[PDB]
C-alpha cells in the first residue's frame, strides 16, 4: 500500500514524486526502462531551470556538461526572416538520459521508492481506480494506491486502457519527427554558440540544431506525414530536410559526423479528456502533447507533477477528489491551452510572430520561458487571430 503510484519517471513522473515527498505522502514510482535511457526532447525552457535550481541541481547540470541555453534563434529559408527569442531565467540543454537519471536520483532522495517493471493493468473498485498490475522479472505483482498517476508520457497508459479519455489528435497538423546525434557540427559565433537554433521552410516543414554537450549536438528533421510516407526511413527524412528545409544545414553539418542512428517518431499533438477521475490522474505527456517546435514539453511536465502533487495531498488527506483534480485540470488546461495557441499562431502567421520581437515582446519572451500557467495581451491575441482564421 502507497499513497501514491506514479507510472514512470520521466520528468513529470520524477517531479510529482519528488513533490509528493514533500507533502510527507508515501511514494512507488514503477519506471519499465533501466536508467540512463535516451529520450528525445533536450532544450529546456527558463522555468525549467528554475525548478532544477529550486532541486538544488545547478551545479550538476555544469557538471554533466549540459550547454548553457542563450535562447532559440529561428531562421525562416522562404523569406530568410529571423528572430532571436532570449531565454527568461538561466537554462540548460540536456542530454536526456543523463538529466531524466539526475531527476530520478534526486526523487530517490526525497525517499521515493522506485521500482524497476512495466505497469499493465489498472485495479479497480468499482468506478474507483485503487491500484495496479505490474510486471517486473518474470513475474505479475500487485499495489494498492490512493491515487494512481500516470506519467506515461506518449504511452498514455490510462488512455490505452480506458480508464482516461480517446487521444484526440490535431488533424491538420501531423508530422514525424526524425533525428541523430552529430559531432563536428559549425556553431553560431559567441555570445550565442550554444543556443537552439530552429529552422522551417514551409508550415510544417522544420528543423532543429540543439548542441548537448561541448562537442555533440542534436538534429532533428520534421515534416508533414504525408510528405514522410511519400517521399521518406529516419535517414532519408533527415536527407530531404538537408536538401530542400534550408541552406543552412548542409553548410553548418559539412564536416559533421553522425554518432548512432536516426530515429523516427510520431510528432502528432493530442490531447485526452477526462486526465482526472477517483483515483486517478495524469500528468504530462500522458494526457496532452504540444508540438515541440518551442521546446515547451519538460518544462510543462515539470509543472504538472508539481501542480498534481498539491491536488494528490489534498485527496489523500480525506477531501473528495473533485474539487482539486478538477482544479489541477482547469489550471493546466488553461496553461496548455496558451501554449497551444503561441503554437498554432507562429505557424499561421510565422513572420508576424517574429516582429513581435521587436514590439515593446517582453510578454513572448516570458510566455516562452514558460510563464503560460498564470491579463497579460498576448495570449488574447493569439487566441483572436486563430479563431478569426479558422472562421474565415
Ligand atoms: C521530436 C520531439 C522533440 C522534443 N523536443 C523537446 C525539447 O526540445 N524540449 C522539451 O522540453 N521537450 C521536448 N519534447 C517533449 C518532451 O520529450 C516530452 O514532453 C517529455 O519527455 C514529457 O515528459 P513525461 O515525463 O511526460 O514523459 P516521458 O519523459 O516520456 O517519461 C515517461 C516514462 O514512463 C515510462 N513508462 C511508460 N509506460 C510505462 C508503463 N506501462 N510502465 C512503466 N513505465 C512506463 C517510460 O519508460 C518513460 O520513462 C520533444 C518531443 C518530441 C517528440
Amino acid at each position: 500500500h502507497y499513497d501514491v503510484v506514479i507510472i514512470g519517471s520521466g520528468p513529470a513522473g520524477s517531479l510529482c514524486g519528488i513533490e509528493c515527498r514533500k507533502k510527507g505522502l508515501s511514494v512507488l514510482c514503477i519506471e519499465k526502462e533501466q536508467f540512463p535511457r535516451f529520450h528525445i526532447g533536450e532544450s529546456l525552457t527558463g522555468n525549467a531551470g528554475q525548478i532544477i535550481r529550486d532541486l538544488g541541481l545547478a551545479e550538476d547540470m555544469d557538471a554533466a556538461g549540459f550547454p548553457d541555453k542563450p535562447g532559440v534563434n529561428v531562421i525562416g529559408s522562404l523569406s530568410k526572416n529571423e528572430f532571436f527569442i532570449p531565454i527568461l531565467a538561466p537554462t540548460w540543454q540536456v542530454r536526456r538520459s543523463d538529466f531524466d537519471d539526475m531527476i530520478k536520483r534526486k526523487a530517490v532522495e526525497h525517499g521515493v521508492e522506485y521500482k524497476l517493471g512495466m505497469v499493465t493493468d489498472v485495479i479497480k473498485d468499482g468506478e474507483k481506480v485503487v491500484g495496479a498490475l505490474y510486471k517486473a522479472d518474470g513475474v505479475e505483482h500487485q499495489v494498492r494506491s490512493k491515487v494512481l498517476v500516470d506519467a506515461s508520457g506518449q504511452n498514455t497508459f490510462l488512455s490505452r486502457k480506458g480508464v482516461a479519455g480517446k487521444r484526440q489528435i490535431e488533424f491538420f497538423s501531423q508530422q514525424i519527427a526524425s533525428f541523430a546525434h552529430y559531432k563536428g557540427v559549425e556553431r553560431d559565433l559567441p555570445p550565442f554558440s550554444t543556443n537552439t537554433t530552429i529552422l522551417y521552410s514551409k508550415q510544417y516543414h522544420w528543423s532543429w540544431i540543439i548542441p548537448i554537450s561541448p562537442d555533440t549536438d542534436s538534429l532533428g528533421v520534421v515534416i508533414p506525414k504525408d510528405l514522410y510516407y511519400k517521399e521518406c526511413n529516419p535517414d532519408d527524412a533527415i536527407a530531404w530536410g538537408m536538401d530542400h528545409i534550408s541552406p543552412e544545414l548542409k553548410r553548418r553539418f559539412k564536416n559533421a559526423e553522425r554518432q548512432g542512428d536516426s530515429q523516427s517518431m510520431a510528432d502528432f499533438s493530442y490531447r485526452i479528456e477526462p486526465f482526472v477521475g477517483d483515483g486517478w490522474m495524469c500528468i504530462g505527456d500522458a494526457h496532452r502533447f504540444l508540438d515541440p517546435i518551442f521546446s515547451s514539453g519538460v518544462s510543462v511536465a515539470m509543472k504538472e507533477g508539481i501542480r498534481a502533487a498539491e491536488a494528490i495531498a489534498q485527496v489523500v488527506a480525506g477531501q473528495d477528489w473533485k474539487a482539486p483534480f478538477y482544479a489541477y485540470r482547469d489550471w493546466s488546461n488553461g496553461g496548455q491551452q496558451i501554449w497551444a495557441d503561441l503554437i498554432r499562431y507562429f505557424w499561421i502567421y510565422p513572420i508576424f510572430f517574429g516582429y513581435q520581437m521587436q514590439n515593446p515582446r517582453d510578454e513572448v519572451i516570458r510566455l516562452l520561458g514558460g510563464c503560460c500557467f498564470d491579463g497579460w495581451k498576448a495570449p488574447a491575441i493569439f487566441r483572436n487571430a486563430i479563431e478569426e482564421y479558422d472562421r474565415k
